[PDB]
């Protein structure tokens, strides 16, 4: 139905968790903060695996590549994940490269990459030859942009060089404006340094994660998911909740992270449909009462 | 409503002896690079001895006044006043000081990313830097210019200024970027804005073309009637866009940026505010119409 913001408690959320097949869970602000995770979070994990009801990952963190990632579940305390759960902006990029890259031999070109080691792991585990490793360096057919905390005007300049050519694809991680820290301060996020690549080369990028339908892409080419039957937990209306709407899945807020409740009752007066939870609890935790 | 028709002969005598002066962008009007426009120089002369009056408008934040005045002598362009001299740094100056000359004792400084031209322009107009020695004020303005220096690191500080929402967001202009004499681009404010912009959550103040405050920059100095000056620039959607704008008469050169097939594509879409009354081959041409 159309979103009303409901709290998800009680009766609601027996309905809605029994009704699932599955939740497909954002990461940052909803199972952690830095490093310390949301109480109860690795507890409703393993809960619902008890009850049958599948679990996948998303993120636009293009940080650690899917390994790195696999590991900083374990040693948080999410017991019994695969790999395979996890759908970052970085792994769903590699892959969109991977397919708009794939050609004869002679066909294979470079990627340039603004972002850290984590991303370019990501995309040479995919097959992919990157600008700047070690050997002679093929005709760059695409720029991606990711979180870059070595961004800089040289590198900004060289991107566009390469997007001279129509033929290079512009291929950007996420739309993130920016995000909080452990210490209240922001960090730039990838959607501001597309910003800033696109409006330099005069280029729309493909962007590959939330509230991009493509990061669900990949996840369905993996995995059987029913839109109807998933649920899409996350902390951001712009990204997660958007995400979920055109996904077709019913969406949940959750306040341990960057949006508020005041925040999400305002798009929904303010009658912007697509940016309004279904439901919203105080942390992910409070689903457990639906167990 | 214009019509981009070449002026020539009859016409261009008539339109001249009309105007009380010209308004000359600079790049790509007067120059390319070390390279004056050939008949530059002179077309100024004859303006002069016709009793015309010739001002000056740049988005390049780069040169302080006077180092822009030293510029057009070292290039062959004599007689000049540097009062006739309007960049985007020095209207930059001149705003951040009319926005911060409230009444309060406690005065602030502003955080500048760009170089050591745009920093000497605020300084000229009395405001202090931040990064400058001494006593670090409350920063009461980011202002965005053409910044070489350009880093996330930087990016980062941006908006911590920027999170008291008391701070200015101030930029020199948005061109998105510009050519060079070899041939290659450089990202322009336009994308070092885009970029503060969202990772700031933030609208800028636009300094430059073509926003109407340099036209405001320019009256204040001198008795200027748009109706009887004519605004010569070499791209479309700055300076013909600001000619409009401002209801003066406007002249696309084809030495720069734009050429005349992107002029008669906007005529075709209908946009007028993008379409020059007339056009040149280079502004040598404005010649003929002297003596
Ligand atoms: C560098 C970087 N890039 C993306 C994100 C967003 C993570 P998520 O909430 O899981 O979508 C974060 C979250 O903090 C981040 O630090
Ligand atoms: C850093 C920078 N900023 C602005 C411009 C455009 C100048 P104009 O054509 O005089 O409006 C240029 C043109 O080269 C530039 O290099
Ligand atoms: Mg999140
Ligand atoms: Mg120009």
């Amino acid at each position: 139905g159309m979103a009303r913001c409901e709290r998800l408690r009680g009766a609601a959320l027996r309905d809605v968790l029994g009704q699932a097949q599955g939740v497909l869970f954002d990461c940052d602000g909803v199972l952690w903060n830095g490093e310390r995770i949301v109480p109860g979070a690795p507890e409703l994990l393993q809960r619902l695996a008890r009850a049958g009801k599948n679990t996948l990952f998303v993120s636009n963190n293009s940080r650690r590549a899917r390994p790195e990632l696999a590991l900083r579940f374990a040693r948080l305390g999410f017991a019994g994940l695969r790999a395979e759960q996890l759908f970052s902006s970085a792994l769903c990029a590699a892959r969109l490269l991977r397919q708009r890259l794939p050609g004869p031999p002679d066909a294979s070109g470079a990627v340039f990459v603004l972002g850290g080691e984590g991303l370019r792991a990501e995309l040479r585990a995919a097959g992919l030859r990157l600008a700047g490793d070690p050997g002679e360096d093929p005709r760059v057919r695409a720029v991606l942009v990711g979180y870059d905390e070595q961004f800089s005007f040289s590198r900004l300049t060289e991107a566009c060089a390469h997007l001279r050519d129509p033929d290079c694809l512009l291929v950007a991680t996420d739309r993130d404006p920016w995000h909080p820290l452990s210490d209240g301060s922001r960090t730039p996020g990838t959607g501001s340094l597309a910003a800033a690549v696109e409006t330099a080369s005069g280029r729309q990028a493909l962007v590959v994660g939330k509230p991009s339908p493509y990061m669900f892409q990949c996840i369905t080419e993996d995995f059987s998911v029913d839109p109807a039957r998933t649920l899409m937990v996350g902390d951001r209306l712009e990204t997660d909740i958007l995400f979920g709407h055109r996904c077709g899945m019913t969406t949940v807020l959750t306040l341990t992270g960057v949006s508020s409740l005041e925040e999400a009752q305002a798009y929904l007066t303010a009658g912007q449909r697509d940016l309004v939870p279904h439901y919203y609890v105080e942390s992910i935790a409070d689903l457990m009462e639906g167990l």
